[PDB]
């Protein structure tokens, strides 16, 4: 076992090849499948796993009732091999949590699971399944984290946490974690910024995060930092807005775009110089459809022109959260860090007439060979027998 | 593989971070989950597992009928990874048993499973799944043991067993077991004491057990011994009574507290000098709620003052059995033995209108970083379809 | 990996300690559990497994209909860890078979699975799951084998097969198998003998088999042989008759006891000099109850006196097939071969008003420490929802 | 780990011994079993696995509705150990796909999964679960591949793909793949030929494929090539026609037999000099029955005489697809490549009155010891509760 170097650059990619699809909701109609949301993928040098927050209940059972609710004592972080349905029969228990992150440093798994009351939540850190540290809410207002994989470089793993209002200025901290122990942290000086649910990845020994502004930005905020946590901040400038909801594409801003800026959804983007691969919903007002857009100057440029668009989920189909995950050379045998991404396909409340809310997932990995756009939707027929 | 040293002291702890929650009853509403009770956790140098006594039946099936009953030929000791639901599809078979204990010496698993008739029960000992010894009832009155993990020190594992009345003077024996073979035992000379379901842990090469007096003590009895089985006995002196049922907190006794002393529940406590971490129900009359209390002089002092209280399960929620389990430095990489504990959340009979009785579990580990009190209850909605 | 020596003697035993119980039928009321019969246990140097013949169907499903039937194209030999329920989710596939045997030589598993038509059945031999040999019916009349573990000595494994009438003189062959290849066989010269479903075990480099006479013997025939297949034959002389059905205990015979000699049940016995450990039903006319009897001169003596009787299953409870299995020193660390045995608990047709027939199992291992008699029955409530 | 040599000849075989049967449909009546079709078997140096295309749904659930449909975004390639039912609880995820192939080179698994739209499908290649290459439709008309195992020789694996009409001239390409990377391909110059769903195996360092002519051939086309992709093409000359549908046996042709030549079914054959082992349905008009025929001059001879016929599935029972798979000396310890084959037993639409279509499987391996013909059908009772 050797720790991930994380010192190579991102592999340039021309398109996205489908990597997995679990059909969780379709199968859960009869099978014993967890009610879940906020799934995400993360890989070790040996395997890739799907992490997810259960509602401590199964699909098509009465306990799935009211699962639109975000936080409860019953939610747990669990994981299974990528592409398999999240079942009590194939899932490893990770932590008790209604907000989470996880990543492998090359030696062991780090998991971060947040539970407890809204006014005093505690993040429990585990390394190889052993509790190694905790961090408690510092603003007493829903301590929350990535809902996707943390990022590791040379034995150090990094994550971002938020505490404070979801509709106004909050507090954002970056953490450096070694073998499950917080060895350093810093609060970001980001007046008028809002950071939630960051999708972070390593690139040339540094970390880049693309996050969610739930306050007043329809474009996505970003934060990048080195291992010493010296950071820079900004927003993606492209007029191809990345959040949901958002306005129709137009002239963008390198600051928060106020138009339709309230609320949002977890998302991601990959930076390549001045260019950016943007993953986003197809709808500007709802969580449906998904597409990947290559914008050669979208990181720093404000125009709404782009070069490549690839369909992932049809506009008439439900989508939801999305996030980045990477495959290190230690896993692939490549000389660069390969970008992949996952999409949560949310079914149920509030948009559908069920008693429950749950999601399935799909994932893709970046390649330079031929690819094709299509739609790989959830595919479940609602409502269910339970409703 | 190397045997556990067990020669370091207990890690001082300021609070308890949640470690696991299986949501067994909620999931068993639809999923294939064993009807169980008397669960407990125990760890090896590699993993932690949940042990439990099945009723040889599944939740929401007719064979769960009458499972309030304590003993039968159908009950079996099984185990699964911690935090996972006890299912026939993820559970390892250990032993046929209606009373049990288990622990890992660093090399292999030792399991103790008691089955047979009330008037002649036999404990079957296994080492790495192979029968290595037996011990038969010596008072012909329900031979019974810990219902939690045994304690191991330098290749020797220790447990306590009881035989005799549950409402009067009984007989109590301590055993030293090496590779599944009983190498020494001694009967405790404890007139007017009553010991049942001891929660035992190693500390500085010696064993400390906190147990249940079902006869006439509302405080908990304890027994401590070295590897040669030279022992000391007493009761926790604190006026913060630990058993259930019990009186309201008042002036305690270093002997058995007669007030509300009959009946009881399995519990635990961690000794730190004259101080004690007490886990107990919140109700004085019923098995509901759970809290952790730090009493700096509660081991030897009789007053009812304390310094710290941390909520674990709300008073309006069902609890049940609780027990200690430790994580050795061989597992954690620490220089001390870490204290953890589990709580059984009992649902069904006799307090609820069902045909069945079963439990789920939660567990916590002691830390010196920030923690928070809350309520992590079972969360199941009774009755079930079967009733 | 090293091949089993099999050159030590049987461990003398004073009683039997319960080893496993799967509660298969009770659990199958709701869980996904195979309809099975003819289960048996066999161990490697690492683990013990339960082998069984499925009916290619699950309990409480319409396809369990008519499963009283012995042979069909759907029956398969599968296995799971001992004590676990036989489910499609935890069972390894072994072979297509309606008659079978299996054993581990210390290096790999040997399985023998017989399928095909009654008039031309073929035994398929597999070593490490690879087909290594076949043997076809030589009398064109239901080629059939042990339904329990074969026996291995120094890299050679041995089994017995029968072909011919179930109600008259048939043909019996012994096989020597090395790495899945038949290297030698011999037909037993046994006029007026009848051998079926032998329970064979190694002892001091030679093999002893105790079998079933379905023709005209209420006592059990035996055959013993060395590695060169030089054999001896006879019947257990004890007036404590071992087959079912049988007469009340009286003066026995060293030849086939004709009284109630037709029909029978698979069983076993362990020989110790002139003495014998006899496992048998409690009923003389039906497959219910089970007991272990130590008869110090029962191998060669015809009287009906005995020294020890241990209850296993109550007379008012269903039993069925039973068989021997051993644990070699390579597994136990002992200096002798330990005797164990399993009992099939048959539920359903023909004695019960269901559409199906299936069994669960219990097992015990011989010890010299204290033991106790009891009843560990199937425990299922029939009929089921399907009937 | 060492790569397969693939340089030995096929093991001559006189008959076929049954190897596996999963009883998937029977078990799926109650159990949680995937709706599948197009199953196939492939082995590594360690184990054999069943690959299959799920419909992203379970048997006896509403989402099995309309599963007669060949292609959708929900279909996925998964695998489980041979002989086990394809369940979400025991199946490994491989790829998103409605057409697939897979094989092991001795070091790692190669999987090929085709998904996307009919007019622009993309094959995603994975090596050890990591995406290594893609190939996109070149005729924009349903890119499709083997639906059985690819063939590996000295670290290179080979497959055949088709793109174009199913009822006329199409385009056929052979690929050489090393560690999941396409290193060479060539389009076959085969005017008036039609190739689909090739069953390919290695023999003496070269590859032989027997395929399906869906255009105008009731006999099967073949293509053979060396590692440099230098190929030869033709049709099986035997008057014992191998496709379905087909004419009654008569005088054959070394070119496509036009009579009943339209439509077809995936099949296989093993070449031995001028002779051929032919696997085929028993019915000339429908997918029922299965038999193995040895025709000593059937590869190059046009007569309808043969030497051996072995029954596999009765004519009154449903069959379906069939394919070859081999076991290399690296797995068996033999000095030749052993031929095996599997048969898909299709149940449901369009021939049966259900809402769904699914298959189970059986498999056989070639031996030179005694064998027997019989019928090992699916055995499920339709319709099901869902219909
Ligand atoms: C679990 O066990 C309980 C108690 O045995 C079952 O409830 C009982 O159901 C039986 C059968 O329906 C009832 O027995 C009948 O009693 C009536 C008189 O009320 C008598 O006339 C009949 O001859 C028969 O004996 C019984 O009343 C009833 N007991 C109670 C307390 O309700 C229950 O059905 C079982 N549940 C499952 C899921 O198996
Ligand atoms: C699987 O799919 C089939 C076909 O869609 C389902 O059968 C169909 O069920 C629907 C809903 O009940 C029926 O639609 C209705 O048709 C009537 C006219 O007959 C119309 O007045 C209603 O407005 C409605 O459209 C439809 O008749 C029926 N089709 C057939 C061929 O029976 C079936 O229910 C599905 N099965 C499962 C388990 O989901
Ligand atoms: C901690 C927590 O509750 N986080 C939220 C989250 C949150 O409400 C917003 O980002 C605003 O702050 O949004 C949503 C969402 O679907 O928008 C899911 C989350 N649910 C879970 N993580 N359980
Ligand atoms: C062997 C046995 O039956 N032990 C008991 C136990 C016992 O009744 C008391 O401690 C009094 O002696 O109490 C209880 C109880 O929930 O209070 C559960 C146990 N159930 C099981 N261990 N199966
Ligand atoms: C090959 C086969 O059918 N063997 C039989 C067996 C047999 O009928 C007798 O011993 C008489 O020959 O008896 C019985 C039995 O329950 O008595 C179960 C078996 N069923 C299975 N092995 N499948
Ligand atoms: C890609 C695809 O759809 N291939 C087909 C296939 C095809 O229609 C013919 O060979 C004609 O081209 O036939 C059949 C069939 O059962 O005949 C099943 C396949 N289904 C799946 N592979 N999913
Ligand atoms: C990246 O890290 C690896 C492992 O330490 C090292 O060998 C290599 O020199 C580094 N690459 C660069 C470009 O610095
Ligand atoms: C869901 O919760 C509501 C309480 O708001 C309750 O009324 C309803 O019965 C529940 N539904 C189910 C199916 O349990
Ligand atoms: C505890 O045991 C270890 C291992 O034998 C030994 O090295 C060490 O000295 C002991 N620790 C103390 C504090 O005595
Ligand atoms: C039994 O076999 C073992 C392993 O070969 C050998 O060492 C030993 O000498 C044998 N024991 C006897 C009593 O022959
Ligand atoms: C069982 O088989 C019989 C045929 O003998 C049939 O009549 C009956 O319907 C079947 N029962 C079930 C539940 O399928
Ligand atoms: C086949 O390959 C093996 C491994 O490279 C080689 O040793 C052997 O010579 C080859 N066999 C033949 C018959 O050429
Ligand atoms: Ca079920
Ligand atoms: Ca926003
Ligand atoms: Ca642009
Ligand atoms: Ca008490
Ligand atoms: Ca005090
Ligand atoms: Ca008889
Ligand atoms: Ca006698
Ligand atoms: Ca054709
Ligand atoms: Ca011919």
């Amino acid at each position: 076992s050797v720790k991930l170097a994380g010192n190579s650059s991102l592999c340039p990619v021309s398109g996205w090849a489908i990597y997995s699809k679990d059909n969780s909701v379709r199968i859960g109609s009869k099978g014993d499948v967890f009610v879940i949301r906020e799934p995400f993928i993360s890989c070790s040098p040996l395997e890739c796993r799907t992490f997810f927050l259960t509602q401590g209940a199964l699909l098509n059972d009465k306990h799935s009732n009211g699962t639109i609710k975000d936080r409860s004592p019953y939610r747990t972080l669990m994981s299974c091999p990528i592409g398999e349905v999240p079942s009590p029969y194939n899932s490893r228990f990770e932590s008790v949590a209604w907000s989470a992150s996880a990543c492998h440093d090359g030696i062991n798994w780090l998991t971060i699971g947040i539970s407890g009351p809204d006014n005093g939540a505690v993040a429990v850190l585990k390394y190889n399944g052993i509790i190694t540290d905790t961090i408690k809410s510092w603003r007493n207002n829903i301590l929350r984290t990535q809902e996707s994989e943390c990022a590791c470089v040379n034995g150090s793993c990094f994550t971002v946490m938020t505490d404070g209002p979801s509709n106004g200025q909050a507090s954002y901290k970056i953490f450096r974690i070694e073998k499950g122990k917080i060895v350093k942290s810093v609060e970001m000086n980001a007046p008028n910024y809002h950071y939630e649910e960051c999708s972070c990845y390593p690139d040339s020994s540094e970390i880049t995060c693309v996050c969610r502004d739930n306050w007043h930005g329809s474009n996505r905020p970003w934060v990048s930092f080195n291992q010493n946590l010296e950071y820079q901040i900004g927003y993606i400038c492209s007029g191809i807005f990345g959040d949901n909801p958002r306005p129709n594409d137009k002239t963008g801003s390198c600051g928060p775009v106020s138009s339709n800026g309230a609320n949002g959804v977890k998302g991601f983007s990959f930076k390549y110089g001045n260019g950016v691969w943007i993953g986003r919903t197809k709808s500007i007002s709802s969580r449906n459809g998904f597409e990947m857009i290559w914008d050669p100057n979208g990181w720093t440029g404000t125009d709404n022109n782009f070069s490549i668009k690839q369909d992932i989920v049809g506009i008439n189909e439900w989508s939801g959260y999305s996030g980045s995950f990477v495959q290190h050379p230690e896993l692939t045998g490549l000389d660069c860090i390969r970008p992949c991404f996952w999409v949560e396909l949310i079914r149920g409340r509030p948009k559908e007439n069920t008693i429950w809310t749950s999601g399935s997932s799909i994932s893709f990995c970046g390649v330079n060979s031929d690819t094709v756009g299509w739609s790989w939707p959830d595919g479940a027929e609602l409502p269910f027998t339970i409703d």
